[PDB]
Formats: structure tokens, sequence, C-alpha cells
């Protein structure tokens, strides 16, 4: 039983711990944040998206009991102050926001304190970079700072994997219509990281916006190195997501043939559907990435081809359960 | 001053009539749709994504007076039976969604009905499809039925043709974020068009729909015509939308050109900005389309680009204000 | 016992799904105004209360849950609804348009049904339940039965234990209360007249009628004429929150309000001191969720108005309330 | 008179722009924690007022507004802030953050404070065409009260000065606001309700608005309390009173007395209207007689009224002609 850490319980952290009570022989026993027992055990209990907690939860001094299991709380502003082997912890999942990079993370790693780190998010080119059930493979346990990627490079990646694999991908350009997020204002006022865009209202606008995911899959997939680019546009649902891809192929293709071949390259991270679903359908799934043959294209004009992919994936629950298989298997060779 | 009748008077239908209180040679004198003139009155007076109506509203007998000036309101459900003629109605917007093809446009053009008619959505391929600025040059004025094209349509044209014009277009896919329509369920439940994504609650989904403003642009550009397709993607925003377009390109460019080029392009129906707007920021806009300079990308891989380029706008105001020019011009030339 | 479904609807669908979990009762039949693949979908996919639990697979005619057919019709009018050749003695009426003891009897003919419980308020004529507040009033022999409003049911514990604790004399009454499918998505004519219905439903707060506060005198007859409410209606898709400010018989406090609540909590009555939200509340099985974090009692120069406050998820609460009273409905007929 | 704005944020913004429209009174310097380029964007495009009406041009330390360029600094400390220098006597404080008399004050500085909040017992609050007349112009720092009290306020007083006011309970159905979390998320004002999705809940919450209602009408003090739900719309409000009278009366009697006490502030209608319609307008309070009951039950009445306001533009217009009227009497 790995003994691990969340640093920041927030919508990754909350959702990473929920998913962690059915793993086995990993378990969480210490969460830091900037806020008191109350606050987070209020909510690990009450989810506007995700729904009600499934267990028990009850305040106490320092902490939290969940199933009558205790779990600490600490409010420590500075990674380097946590003393997390006090409880036991080995491994960090951090989850802030703030310390995504390979020197702020590994704060983390001191006397008394873990000795490996996982960034809920791009860490950086110096980082390894890993989207389950894609290139998992690229980890042998020694490392002491990894990241699970960002939510759009999971569901990028094993569509793109597959249209590589199968045809062969020139270039393509992406855009995520994607659910409204914490960094974004409530109302229009002043952004803090200076976007002029997340300053403004995040469920009342459409709001474009830069995403690094498609320039950044390099990392995860080297042979796409340099050929994807892409954009979003936020859009006024709290969680859920869709990514849309536009290629060019080295081969001809049909619409069956790119469909069957996503078919064929499902698994317990990239599911297949056929089914005329919308984004409330996606809230909580498990898949990294819900491939949707209803919105293939393939479009062939003078006998050039323009292809067309979509891929669902609940921002929020299939990035949590990637990151968590990640961490999974992480801890289980390290 | 030309006499003009509204068949549908939704959201289209009133954003119309509001546009048409200034406009000088065109005047509405009759509305039709399914319901009483307190329900129609209520509903021009106060509109909660285009604002409170620029002017007095009271109701009265079999219609209701703006600005002191009385306009009838019948409620006939088939448009064989409205007697627009009574009222002096030349012209027809055609405005409820239930009529949008020649033949059933044509049928207020009867005996004490009206002479023309402009549907205001596509209305199939053997009526003439107009974008104003874009195409509106194919009118002669002896149609009987024509066609304001599409929201998306109209977004998508002037974007397109400045590429067409300047550095030739090989093929396209479009996507656009959508607001949500009156086409949509308010919350799940059985579709009337048969449509499982239109069946679903509009305002709490993110909903993959079909389009065919891509396809069909070859009726407005014929030199684009079998070479772009798409679809949209609905979403919670009561009104304003987004076009995307994904194209390849006869010349090698830039952004810089590419946005230069749309610049350049740009008049009362197409405009530009660089400034990093959202969709509220076009609510109400008399653009029929909106470049965002901003949004452009030119992505050069191995010597071959695929282009991006993306324009704003709000499928309700920017699509009437672009029918109002088409209406306006149509009734000038009507023969 | 077969039940039919009239009404495939927010609360046809949701009845549906609580009654695969109901031993003794099971829908053989449903009739909307469409193709059994609508139903079918619209049954595995729910914007606001999840993806269906079980398999759902279309045929010809209708469509299989779980492996058990279930027939699909698109019949207009109650009359000509066949609900006896699949088995059904009782019909679910839940399209909203035949709410009244005239219009629901349309379904009791020779090969149609022989009771119907009404998914609304259905007239002063019709026996109106609340489950596990009056559904004593029943005996079984009814032929139409209302199962009441979503607010109702959320409404009548609570001011049940205000008055047999206290005694109430007078109140008043507003829901906050999700949009529902009778607005409009957009500004446009509504079909009723409702110029507020007519507006956006899902981009503003909307002040509405309701009838629950005036019509509890159907469930507790010692309340009758001592009610009134109204409702605003907010951008949420499901989810729901009934104030009522009163005036009492006795002098109270904060805690022996949130004490009498708490002592008349059952299936249907909850009881929280959770400071949750309307999300909180969605797909819960409480018909009413009682909250002591809300409540007040006023005291100005001796004069005492009290404010007591209820969640209810007024697609699952009055499902769940509604399946409760089938259920007994069915077991005593 | 030249005025600062500290906190250009919701209020801040839309009191830059009804001063544009205010003759001898003008903006010479704002003061946030940002550079000017994100302020002037904002003031240029706003989601629920709508497109600035003028020109905005972004420049060193500051930008132009239709030609006039207008000081922007960043000083998180008030006490920091040199007002003088750009010519400014009276500062709106508007961050939210220094709503007391301790605080405010805190302003080579500025002469005069208005805060655009509730201010504190110890400092004079102005619900303006209910009690501005409070005002001498001695006052250091004033308050020009909450979006909730301009709306209650009159109303209220109407209800006194006709019949008479035993006790009331209020509910405002009120807007999400900045205060709120846009998802579920830590509330560094430690509310486990604000913390949520404001967006995508109704959210209990608690005003001070009818319990401070004394500090504008004295003879209501200690008579009314109340409470809030925050919905999903992100402007646009409704205040709800529930309330025992001294007199007998009918729905008809309270609709004309409202009616009759109508003025710029106090607005009067009878359409049935939605949030939507409330939004930009300048009226403190909008009372709505559509939504008026008088229940009467064994003799005994209950009334309930009813009255709209834009949480946003109608207080901001209130506090605008709070802060004209102050300026010309200090
Ligand atoms: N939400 C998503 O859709 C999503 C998806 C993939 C990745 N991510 C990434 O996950 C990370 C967190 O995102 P989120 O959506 O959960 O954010 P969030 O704001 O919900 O949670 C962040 C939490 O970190 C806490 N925090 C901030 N500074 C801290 C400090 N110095 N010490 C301890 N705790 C601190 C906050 O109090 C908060 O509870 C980010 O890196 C984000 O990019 C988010
Ligand atoms: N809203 C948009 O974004 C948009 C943009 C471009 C084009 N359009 C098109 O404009 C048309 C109307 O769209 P809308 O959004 O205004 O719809 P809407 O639903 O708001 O209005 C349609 C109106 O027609 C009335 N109506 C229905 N059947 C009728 C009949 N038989 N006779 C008379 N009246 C009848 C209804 O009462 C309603 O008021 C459609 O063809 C639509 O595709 C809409
Ligand atoms: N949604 C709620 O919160 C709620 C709560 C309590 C009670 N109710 C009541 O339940 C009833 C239905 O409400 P809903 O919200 O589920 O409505 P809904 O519109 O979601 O469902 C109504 C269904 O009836 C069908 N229908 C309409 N006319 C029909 C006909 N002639 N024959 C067969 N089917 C027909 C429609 O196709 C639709 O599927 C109403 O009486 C309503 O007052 C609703
Ligand atoms: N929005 C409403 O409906 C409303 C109505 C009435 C009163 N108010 C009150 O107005 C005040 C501001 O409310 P808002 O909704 O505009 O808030 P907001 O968050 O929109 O604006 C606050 C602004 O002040 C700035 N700020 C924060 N700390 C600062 C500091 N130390 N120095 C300088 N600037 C700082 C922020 O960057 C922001 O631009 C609050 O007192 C609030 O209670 C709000
Ligand atoms: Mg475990
Ligand atoms: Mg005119
Ligand atoms: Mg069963
Ligand atoms: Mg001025």
């Amino acid at each position: 039983v790995v003994k691990v850490g969340i640093n920041g319980f927030g919508r990754i952290g909350r959702l990473a711990f929920r998913r962690i009570q059915n793993v086995e022989g990993v378990e969480v026993t210490r969460i830091n944040d900037l806020t008191d027992p109350n606050m987070l055990a209020h909510l690990l209990k009450y989810d506007t998206t995700q729904g009600r907690f499934d267990g028990t939860v009850e305040v106490k001094e320092g902490g939290f009991e969940v199933n009558g299991q205790f779990v600490k709380v600490s409010a420590e502003r500075e990674p380097a102050n946590i003393d997390w082997a006090t409880d036991g912890v080995e491994i960090v999942l951090e989850a802030t926001g703030f310390f995504a990079s390979k020197e702020k993370a590994e704060q983390h790693i001191h006397e008394n304190g873990a000795k490996k780190v996982v960034i809920t998010a791009p860490g950086g080119n110096d980082v390894k970079t890993v989207v389950f059930n894609t290139n998992h493979d690229i980890l042998d346990g020694t490392e002491t700072v990894i990241s699970g990627a960002s939510c759009t490079t999971n569901c990028l990646a094993p569509m793109a994997k597959a249209l590589q694999d199968n045809f062969g991908v020139k270039q393509g350009l992406m855009t995520t219509i994607h659910a409204y997020t914490g960094d974004q204002m409530i109302l229009d006022g002043p952004h803090r990281g200076g976007d002029l865009r997340r300053a403004r209202a995040g469920a009342a606008n459409i709001v474009p916006n830069s995403t690094g995911a498609a320039k950044a899959i390099g990392l995860v997939i080297p042979e796409l190195n340099g050929k994807l680019d892409g954009a979003a546009q936020r859009v006024p649902v709290p969680t859920g997501s869709v990514t849309e891809l536009v290629a060019t192929l080295e081969k001809d293709v049909t619409v069956e043939e790119v469909n069957a071949a996503m078919k064929a390259a499902a698994n317990d991270s990239y599911g297949y559907t056929e089914d005329p679903i919308v984004s409330s359908d996606i809230v909580g799934i498990s898949y990294g990435s819900l491939f949707d043959a209803t919105q293939t294209k393939v479009q062939t004009v003078d006998g050039n081809q323009l292809v067309k992919v979509v891929s669902w994936y609940d921002n929020e629950m299939s990035y949590t359960s990637q990151l968590v298989r990640t961490l999974e298997y992480f801890a289980k060779i390290a």
C-alpha cells in the first residue's frame, strides 16, 4: 500500500481522492491546501458536477475521517514546508496549478518530505509527460518528478496516435470546445494572469483561448512532433469538453476505415461510441478520451482529403481517471 | 414606401421589425403568427438578449400601435389564407421556419395575398440565395421567392470569398460554435424533427449538430461549389456565435497576409477586429460577419499549409441586419 | 401489477427508471407522440439525471430494457390507447394534457386501463395524494387519483409538521424553482398565453403562479384556506427550494422548529443541517428535504414570523413520491 | 469636482460610465491591482452592460477616454495612493476590502470617501431619494449602502408612511456576483455556499440589508430581517418583502401607494417583466405591481410586495446620484 499526499484539494485533487478510494494499494493520508478541514470536507461531500461523495465524511481536529479513516489536513502555502513523511507519504499529487515545473515540484522532495511528485498538468520539457495507455512505457520508476499532461492532451493523444499508426499524419489543426474552468472569472474582472479573455464572465460567453496541447504532443507521441497546433473555445458548461482534429494523412481513407481504426484502438483509456451523445453524457466517465464516430468526416475534393475526427472528454473525470492510472502504475514500479 | 408583411413574429421576425423602423423605404403593415396581439406586443417591447424596444408599443383591437402607427395582427395558420393585400403588403418576410421552400413560400402569393416573398432561411436549390454585399447583384427584381440564406452562411461567405479572391481555396472544413436556438428543447424531450441531439436541454449541453451552410456555399459563391463542408457545436449562450474555417489554399500565405486581405475586404457586412473579444461583445452588431484577426493561424509543416480563419456573428442581429439589407434592396428593384 | 406510461417525458421517464427497482410493478407499455428510437435514446441519456442504469436496445414497435420488451405506441388520443393488450391495469398519466377526472378517465374503457394516476394536480373531485402525508385516504376503489405537484409534495410534510406541533394561522410561500418544459428556450409566443413563460427560461429570473399553497387543503384539510404563494423560476435545469413564511398559534424558537422537523423525518421528508445548494439535491429520493440552516424565527414586539425552507428535486423528489403512491395504490387496488 | 476610483470592478467601471454623463463630476484617477491595458479592455467591453459608449485608448500609465487622459495606478494600500497629484478630492472606494470608517479613512491623498457598500454603524448610510437629506457636506466618510438596501428602502418607506410596518421578512432572489466561485472551490471568506459554482446552483446566502435598514429609515429599526437566494443570472435581482402592517389594506391600495411614491430612484410598473428587462436600468428600485399579494385569514393580513433591481446598474445609478449631490455640498 503506497501512501499518497495531495497538494491542492481542488477539482482534480478532490476527484483524484474519490477515484483513489477504489484503488487498492494506493491511499491518501495527507491533504495540503490553504483552508480549514471543514471547507475541504464539505467540498469533498458535495460536488456540483460530479455528485454527492460515495461514503461518509466527518470533520475532526486537524483533518477529517472518510469512511472512518482519518486524513490529515494542513494549510501550508510553501511546498518546502510540508512535512509529508510524518504521514508516511511517498508520492505527492501536485494539483495546485502553481508548482507545475521540475524546480517547483521538487520542493516537495526534502528531509521529512516526499520522495516523488506527479504534476497534474504540463510540467515543462525536462519532465516526462505521460498519457496512460499511450506512452506510460517511458517510465522506469527512478523519476522524481513526472507529469500527467493536460486534459486536452489525454483526449487528443490516443485519437492522433491511432491516425498515425494506421494512416500516417502529415499535419493537423485542433479545436477544443471546452467547459469553463477555475482560471476564468465568474464575472468580468481583472485576470491575475493578464489574459483579456479569461478576464470575462466564463459562464456567460464563448471565450477563445490558447492551448499548448497540440504543440506539445511531441512529448507524448514523438513522431507527431511539430505536426499539430490548435486552440480552444471555452463555453458555458461547468464540466465536459470535446476535441475536434482536422488533419491531412499519408493515405487515402474513408469514414468507415477511420471509425474502424478507432474502434480497433479502443481500450480502458480510449472509448468508442456511435450514439449521438452530448456533453452532459460524458460527465464522470472513466475514459481519457471517447471517440465519437457520428462526427467523423472525410472530405475529398479534386483527389485531396481533409479528415475530421472528434473525441469527447470530461476535462475533470476523464483526466483524473488517466491521472490515477498513471499514479497507480508509477507507485507500483517506484 | 414599400409595405411589408411578417409571417412568424419570432426572433428574426421581431428583430427585422425593429431594424425596419430605421429604414425609410420600407414599413411593416401586417404581422401574422399563431397568437394574440398582447403576446406579440409584449415580446416586441421586452427582449432578453437584444434589449428593450426603442419606442412605444400599445396593444389595440386586432393589432398594436408602434410609436402611434397601427400594425395589424392576424393568427392564420395557413399562408394561403393570409389576406396580405388588405393591408397593402407587397413583400412578405417568411420567418416561421415552416414554409422555407419555393412551393410553400409561394402560398403567400395569391389573389389578395402578397406579390413577393423573402424566406429568412435556406429555401432550396431552386430559389436565389442572397448574402448581402457578397452576391446581391444576382437579383433583377422579377423573382417571386428569394432566400436570405442562413446565419452561418452570411458569416462564412465574405470570409471565404476573401480567401478565394486573394489566394484561391482548394477545400475546407468549417465548425460553428453556435448559440442555442428555438429549434432545441429547453429540457430533454422528444424532438418534433427527429433530431436526437436537438432533443437535449439546449442551455445545459455542448450539442453537436449538422449544418448545410458550408455545403450550400456554391449557391452564393459558385466557384466554391463542392469545396466546403462543416458542422456545428451548439453551446449554452442564448445568442452569439462564431465560425472557424480550416482550409487549404492555392497560394502559400502568412498570418499577416491573411489578416490584411480580410481588412481590405471589410465593408458594412464584413467587419474586421484585432481586439480579443468574446461572444457577448457581438450581440446586437450590424455586421453579417466580424473577422477576428486574433484567432488566425497558418500552419506550415514540411512545406504544406493549413489556414484557420475565424469570424464572429450574432446569429440573431447579424443575420437580421443582412436580411433587412437584402429586403430593402429587393423592394427598391422589385418588378 | 402491469403499468402503462402516457407521456414519456421528464416525469414519465424518471418514473420508468424508479419502477425498475420496485418489485411487483412493471411497465409494459409506453405511449407518446414519437418513434421508439427517440424514446429509447432519451431513456439512455439524461442531462440532469445521468446515464440509464442498464441496457436499452431499440426494436420494432418498442424497445428492450435489460432484455425485457416494452411496447411503444404514438396515439394522440387516450381513448384510442389499447392498454389491455399489454396487460396494463394502471396508467401513469404524465403528458400534462389530460390532468382532470374527465380527461384521465378516457384511458378507462374495455380494452383500455382500469385505473389512472395523474402526475399533476387533477382537480378538486380527484383524490390528491402526497405519500407519507395523506396516502391513508386511499381505499383502492378509486379509478382516477392525483399524485399532486412537485411543490405540493415539498410543502406538505413541512407545513403538516408546523400544524401538528405549533398550529398554523396563515402563511405565504415562495418557491425558487428550476426552469421546466412549459417555458420557452428563447423569447417566443407561449401557447398558454403566459407572458412570463414566453421568456427564455435559462436566461432569466421569471415570476410565475403556482396553486400549491392554495390547494394544500386537498392534502391537509386543516390548512384549507390558510396558505397562498408564488414562484420564481430561475436558470437551473432541475432542483428547487420552497420558502414558507408563517404565523403560528404558539411562540417558538429556531431550535424547537428544527427539532420538530427532525422528529417528523421519514422516507419522504428528509432533514439536513449541511449548507447545501441545489445541485446537491438533484436525484434525491426524498419528496422534501428540510434545511435547518435556513430557519428563521423573527420576534418583533412579541409577534413572531416563522420562516421554514425545504429543498426538492422537482424531477426526482416528485417522481419518488409518485412511484411510492403508485406502488401502494397498486397493492390495494 | 475631481473623483478617484479605488477598485475598477463592476461598480467602479459602471460608476465611471455614468460619470461621463454627469457635468461637474469627473474621474481623473483609477487605482486597482493591474495594468492599464486590462482596465481599458474591461471598460470597453462588458458582458452584461454592453460596449462602452465612446473611445478608449491605452497609454503609458493610464488610458484616454474620448481623448481625455485618466491615470491608472496599481497601489495595494490606500495609504500609499497619492490622489491629490491628480486633483482628486473624493474617492469612490469600490474594492470591497476597505468598507469601514478606519479602512476608508486611509485615503497628498483625498479629502473625502464614498464607500460603495455598507460601511459600519458609525458611517452615514445613504439611499438617494430616501435619506440623502441626512448629509450636510462635512462628512469625511459616507456609505452608498448596498444594492439590496437601495431596492428595499423606498418600498419599505412607502409601506411605513402609508400604512405602518410592524415587522417583515425579506427574500432577495439575486444574480450571482464576484464573491462566488466560478466552480466548487475553497472560499477565502469561509462561506461554504459561496464556495460553490455560482452559475450552476441556487445558493442560499446571508444579507444584512433588512437588519441594517434602521440606518436609512430609523423608524424601521429592528423590524426587518431577511436572506438571499443567489441564482444563475450574471446580473439582475428581485426583492420580495412579506410584512405585517398597522392598517388593513387591499392589493389596489398597496399598489396605488407605491405608484404615488414613484420618482427617479423608485420606479413603478404593471408589465409582467423578467430579470433581463431590468439590466442597465437607472432606477434604484422598480416596484412590480403584478406580484403584490394581500392575504387575509381570520381577519389577519400578510402583505407581499416585490421590487426589481439591477444589482449592478440600479445600485450604481443611486451611488452616482449620491456622489454628485455630496460633491456639490462638500
Ligand atoms: N479542471 C480541469 O479541467 C483540469 C484538467 C486537467 C488539469 N488541470 C490542472 O490541475 C491543476 C488544478 O486545477 P483545478 O481545476 O483542480 O484548480 P482548482 O482551483 O479547482 O484547485 C486548486 C487548489 O489548489 C489550492 N492552492 C492554491 N495555491 C496553493 C498553495 N500554495 N498550497 C496549497 N494549495 C494551494 C487552492 O486552494 C485550490 O483548492 C492545474 O494545474 C490545472 O491546469 C485541471
Ligand atoms: N434565430 C436564429 O439564429 C436564426 C438565424 C437565421 C435564420 N433563422 C431562421 O428564421 C426562421 C425563424 O427562426 P426563429 O429563430 O425566429 O424562430 P422562432 O421560433 O423564434 O419564431 C418562429 C415564429 O413563427 C411562428 N409560427 C410557427 N408556425 C406558424 C404558422 N404556421 N403561421 C404563422 N406563424 C407561425 C411562431 O409563433 C414563432 O413566433 C427559421 O427559418 C430559422 O432557421 C434563425
Ligand atoms: N418536470 C417537473 O418538474 C414536474 C414535476 C411534477 C409534476 N410534473 C407534471 O408532470 C406532467 C409532465 O411534465 P414533464 O415536465 O415530464 O413534461 P414533458 O414535456 O417533459 O413530458 C410530456 C410528454 O408528454 C408527451 N405528450 C404530449 N402530448 C401527448 C399526447 N397527446 N399523447 C401522448 N403523449 C403526449 C410529450 O411528447 C412529452 O414526452 C405535467 O402534468 C407536469 O405538471 C412535472
Ligand atoms: N456587484 C454588485 O451587485 C454590487 C452591488 C452593490 C455593492 N457592491 C459592492 O461594491 C464593491 C465592489 O464590488 P464589485 O462587484 O464591483 O467587485 P469586483 O470584484 O467586480 O471589483 C473589485 C475591484 O477592486 C480591485 N481590488 C481588489 N483589492 C484591491 C486593493 N487592495 N486595491 C485596489 N483595488 C483592489 C479588484 O481588482 C477589482 O477590480 C464591494 O464592496 C461590493 O460589496 C457590489
Ligand atoms: Mg485505495
Ligand atoms: Mg421604415
Ligand atoms: Mg419493477
Ligand atoms: Mg462628468
